[PDB]
């Protein structure tokens, strides 16, 4: 008994390495996506998801926000190691629990 839950919140991205499973550009917006920024869970900012999918496949969108846990590991500042390791090898098999608290508009 579940149900899919959508971005603009909780969201998270799970994908298997198989035809794409990551394509953003991270520290584009911040200094290394993942981190604890400013929460009590983490906080990934980003460019997010590529033009082309893969990520956006992932379905890791959202540029600049703040996640809970990265690639399945809770990124509460973690990062250095476990967050910023992800955001690099992203891919393989990426599993993303983000929260979505950002602040300005979707471009200003």
């Amino acid at each position: 008994g579940s149900s899919p839950p959508k971005p603009g919140d909780i969201f998270e991205v799970e994908l298997a390495k198989n035809d794409n499973s990551l394509g953003i550009s991270v520290t584009v917006l911040f200094d290394k996506g993942g981190v604890n920024t400013s929460v009590r869970h983490g906080g990934i900012y980003v460019k997010a998801v590529i033009p082309q999918g893969a990520a956006e496949s992932d379905g890791r969108i959202h540029k600049g926000d703040r996640v809970l846990a990265v690639n399945g590991v809770s990124l509460e500042g973690a990062t250095h190691k476990q967050a910023v390791e992800t955001l690099r090898n992203t891919g393989q098999v990426v599993h993303l629990l983000l929260e979505k608290g950002q602040s300005p508009t979707s471009k200003e």
